[PDB]
């Protein structure tokens, strides 16, 4: 039918990535029983893709495609556009939506369309036997059949208003919010709206009032026809002329806004574009006599709007022009969880607890302390690792011992498990994260990660009461090695400065070295047997670590039984020993060096025989 | 009070991880408007630690301790123990807790716990002037105050039978059920329940009806009596005696159920343990009867109880004894999401897509193909690559085109990057993970992630209608390398055998070769400048598979350009070569290899001059 | 559980391996490269799979974490 602009049977574009929308137009189909929802496929310039959305509680699929011609060419079907685009592309995606031969109607949403852009858009439209619904506008809806984009908000408020069946109200405005209002207004004196148009408040719009009064005149199932205006234009001359031709009717309710102008100054412009009366013709006044007088239902001001409606509807329905229908079982929705949550009606725990840091506020914390107290203390990256690590603000030397660790561990050559495989993965073309990675892997019992293990051997060793002679006896009767003892190159006979430097630092700043005491008589029995077994720069920076927590007075006996059980330590020769790794990953960059593959003169291949093989 | 067991002060541990029961109690205390919540410490015997719980809207953490004597020494103001123990443990677990100084009540929940232990209980509780509620019960509430663990139930509940706030009524009952029904009869015949507990149905408990009924006579708040009991044992003979002694005043609600017993066979052993008549003292009847002639109000069945409630309430409210008071506030709770979903209520969108398998029904399915059919059809390793990387049911040969590739590329000696990698990462002692992972972090450009690039580069060569020596001359003029071209150790002199066997396959089973035929055409070029420039393994690889997918019919051309673009290929190779990290990995495990590093004579050291250091 | 019990099985009963083998291949951890390697394949099949999908940047919920700080009193003593 020519008078019907939108169906249960419409499916529509939606241009622009509008995601609310997308779900209330969704939300509208799934209320009115629709089979299929009323959207095909999401216009989206900047991507073409994929849109998750609900119908109901399940999630389905919406393809998303870049351009329009690329849409209507995948979904003929679909003749309906909702416009989304800003003022600045408006006209020229609804041109090229009304070239589409299989795009009859767009509904465009944008303000602040030049006048001459939405002339030559309603031109065009009337040209080709298409409708545009806009600029300015929510757009409207069909009860129980389709929604274009927001129009009539909430799914609460499309329930209230009862917009999910039709009812027997043609309706048209200017406003987009008015219309929702009306929407209210008619559903509590009627049967409600059948069909709802806002064409927008620009002086030119897309289509005029009368376009949409007239459909409504042609629909049989529409038998009371309802209109809000406002000053400025002469728009609603049209419909007034139509009135006094004979060309309406049925029964139509009438009112212009804009009363109040004549009481105000001349120069005052409303909220939309085309809301000024340049002539007394434009005024409402002139507009609600003209309507009177032509044979309209023209209330005394918009306070008895919905009267008068309840007073052409009640007069249809004792005439028998229209006829009164059982209500339809109301539909339900589900909440989504992000309302409910909001106006505190559930409740969800968390699976994750963090103590260390909070950057959900307006500022970031480190242990509860803001990062900007942090920095104007200058607790420095060793009083942030306090922080993060051991959720204490440390003293000053202790912070400063942990910086001293990070500089003397930062570096120990290219040849250590660490180094040499961030080189080769360097020298084989790998990026810095992936080179840092297969470095770090290495640390482990052998090279790096034996300081929590010297720490936890050597505090049990003194704790337990073992005297040196004892632990390093014990030791080996379990083929244990001591860890924290031993160096590939440092030995007696070639010393290891970094532990001197270590030493000379806690025996200057720390209140007692009771630990590195004891660890220092360990050592000279075991180089004693083997210049090389000597106490190495992880055995010294895990005993000296426990002499600091001992002695410093931030921890308690449980706080230090504690790091040591779960091995923190490991992680400060990590952290240190990354500053040189990421240094000879750059340095075979600056280099050029060439991929390298080992050679074979470094190699015995002992392959099994074929008997080996083929037994045990 | 003696006669108060509890009161908005009662603090409590939960013995036993019941994490629905610790949130009941919590719900219950914030509801009541509490300051605090009624649990000090969670009792965990298989763990110490925190256990996260909602207060509201809010979360908060309970400590949780190993034993009783040491939550006791933790909070001595908790002095009520709601034990959830087993019937193998309640015992020694209650007698525990009644040997505490500080704890005065226990609530024994079990059922199954032999009639000596609770004699025993009993009698530990009335020489220590402790209570025992229990064993077999849900426990008892004072309205308003505190509940043990599970009694009452949910919140709504709470709410429906107003137990919020008390009312003028103590109620006493065997049954765990029956005191929640109780609860609601009593609110909708009086004021509602001030107090009530239930005793279990254990024929020897740990504290009888008349303990609870004493202590109700006592408490002046309370101004009428309700108990209901059950057939089996002499518990209301107690109350009876009493009543006849003038020991209790308040008038007195009672009912005794198992009137049934005498039309049914006397071996009928009822769900209680203790609800069996061994004599006709026993009997409900009998329990009735002597209820009546001692001044009770008895109903006369349990139909018309409420409405005993009533009148015995009624007549309390007209002779001024009961006052009338005005209804506080209704408490509000948020609800449990996980409930407001189950319900439907509610909708939440998920974050992720998953397309390539399911874990979530009865069987796993592999890009929608249960696993028993993947294995009964004997689709093999490639077959599963199929489904999971392709979402493709791939004709045979192609799946064993990538389980020939999986075993072409699964090792190629100790020296190439990854597997020298690997070997030093074993050799620092490090476990199969980390050391696996070392190496595979060096497939990259040059060593192994050169199939992507190939495939790539060959495709847009062949496609974009370059002859094979334009295709050279324009890599060469850009400077950059031909990726599949070129080796370490494989060359014109040494011939790659690997590359021989997939092309020979190739060859034998695929319907076309275009793509490797001009690929051959490329390497008759670079081999004629440099021996070393073959068509190596990961261009063999490359080339081969798009090949395969163009020939196959299970693949599109935008599917194709889809596999190209985002790097499937390297996969192939980092899931072949990781067999031979493994194997590598374990061979200097079984070697028992010492730490390497690599040796200084192999490094030339060349430190920038102090002159470079301090400018540019 | 099942596949290194059946492995213990496998090697027991096939004739291919003495009791020192047996001994050595549970001593060294063999058995966790079969799931690295299995495993691999699925891993690579999520990571295509999210490329295909064109997901965005992961960034956990706030609503899934409960962040609670340390007092000033705590961070200053034990
Ligand atoms: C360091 C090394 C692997 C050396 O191994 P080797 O392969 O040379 O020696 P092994 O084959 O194990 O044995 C030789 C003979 O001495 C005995 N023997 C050896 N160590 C013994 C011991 N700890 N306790 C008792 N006895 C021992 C053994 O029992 C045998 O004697 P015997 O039985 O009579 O034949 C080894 O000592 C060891 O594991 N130490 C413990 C782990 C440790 O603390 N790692 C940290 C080192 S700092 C670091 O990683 C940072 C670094 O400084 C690194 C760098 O620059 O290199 C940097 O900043 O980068
Ligand atoms: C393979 C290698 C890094 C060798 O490098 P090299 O360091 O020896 O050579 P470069 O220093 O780059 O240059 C030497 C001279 O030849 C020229 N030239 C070299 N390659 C050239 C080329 N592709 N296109 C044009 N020209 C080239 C260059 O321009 C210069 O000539 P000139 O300028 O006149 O002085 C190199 O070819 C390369 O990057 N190829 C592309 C990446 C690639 O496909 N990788 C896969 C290899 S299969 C694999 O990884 C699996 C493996 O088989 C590995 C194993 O077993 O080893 C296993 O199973 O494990």
């Amino acid at each position: 039918k020519d008078y019907v602009l939108f169906d249960i049977n419409t499916k529509a574009f939606v241009y622009g990535y509008q995601t609310n929308a997308i779900q209330r137009m969704l939300d509208f189909d799934y209320v009115c029983k629709r089979s299929s929802p009323s959207i095909s496929a999401i216009i989206n310039p900047s991507r073409a893709g994929i849109h998750k959305a609900f119908w109901g509680t399940k999630e389905i699929i919406l393809p998303m495609y870049k351009t329009i011609p690329l849409a209507a060419l995948a979904y003929p079907e679909a003749d309906v556009m909702v416009n989304f685009a800003s003022h600045r592309s408006a006209f020229e995606t609804t041109m090229e939506a009304l070239k589409e031969d299989t795009i009859r109607i767009v509904a465009v949403i944008a303000e602040g369309v030049p006048e001459r852009q939405s002339r030559v858009m309603a031109a065009t439209a009337r040209k080709l036997d298409k409708i545009v619904i806009g600029p300015a506008t929510v757009g409207g809806m069909t009860a129980g059949a389709f929604r274009i984009g927001n129009t009539a908000g909430t799914i609460e408020n499309i329930i209230a208003s009862k917009l999910y069946r039709p009812g027997c109200v043609g309706f048209v405005s200017k406003s987009g919010g008015m219309l929702n209002e009306a929407f209210n207004i008619i559903s509590r004196n009627s049967d409600g709206i059948y069909e709802g148009v806002a064409i927008g408040g620009d002086r030119y719009p897309g289509s005029n009032m009368l376009d949409h009064i007239l459909r409504y005149e042609r629909n049989p199932a529409i038998k009371m026809i309802a209109c809000l205006g406002e000053l400025g234009g002469e728009d609603e001359y049209m419909i007034i002329q139509a009135l006094k031709e004979k060309k309406i009717t049925k029964p139509l309710v009438a009112w212009v806004t804009g009363t109040c102008s004549p009481y105000l100054p001349a120069s005052v412009q409303f909220g939309h574009a085309g809301a000024k009366a340049n002539t007394e013709k434009e005024t409402a006044q002139a507009k609600n006599d003209a309507f009177r007088q032509a044979g309209a239902y023209v209330p005394r001001s918009f306070d008895d709007y919905g009267e008068m409606v309840r007073q052409v509807y009640d007069m249809l329905l004792t005439r028998g022009i229209v006829q009164k229908f059982d209500e339809p079982e109301v539909p339900r929705i589900p909440t989504d969880y992000s309302k409910a949550l909001a106006t505190g009606d559930i409740r969800k725990p968390t699976t994750f607890i963090c103590t260390i840091s909070d950057d959900s506020g307006e500022e970031l914390l480190y242990a509860g302390k803001k990062l900007s107290d942090v920095l104007d203390r200058k607790m420095g990256i060793g009083g942030v690792i306090g922080l993060l690590w051991f959720k204490k603000e440390l003293p000053e030397y202790a912070a400063h011992f942990i910086e001293l660790v990070i500089q003397i561990v930062a570096d120990h050559g290219p040849a250590v498990s660490g180094a040499h495989n961030a080189i080769v993965a360097s020298c084989a073309g790998k990026d810095l994260i992936s080179s840092l990675c297969s470095g770090l892997l290495t640390i482990g019992p052998r090279f790096g990660g034996a300081i929590d293990d010297a720490a936890r051997e050597f505090k049990r060793a003194q704790e337990t009461g073992l005297a040196p002679e004892q632990f390093v006896g014990e030791m080996k009767k379990k083929g244990i090695n001591i860890p924290g003892i031993g160096h590939k190159i440092k030995s007696v006979k070639n010393p290891d400065k970094r532990v001197q430097l270590l030493i000379s630092y806690a025996r200057a700043n720390f209140p007692s070295t009771e630990l590195l005491n004891y660890a220092l008589q360990v050592e000279e029995l075991t180089t004693a047997k083997k210049g090389n077994l000597i106490l190495n720069v992880a055995g010294c920076i895990g005993i000296l670590f426990i002499d600091l927590m001992s002695s410093c007075g931030a921890f308690s006996k449980e706080e230090i039984d504690e790091v040591v059980r779960l091995g923190y330590l490991n992680g400060l020769f990590a952290l240190g020993r990354s500053i040189g790794l990421i240094g000879h990953i750059l340095d075979q960059k600056r280099l050029g060096s060439r991929l390298y593959r080992h050679p074979a003169e470094d190699i015995a291949y002992m392959m099994p025989s074929e008997e080996e093989i083929q037994c045990k």
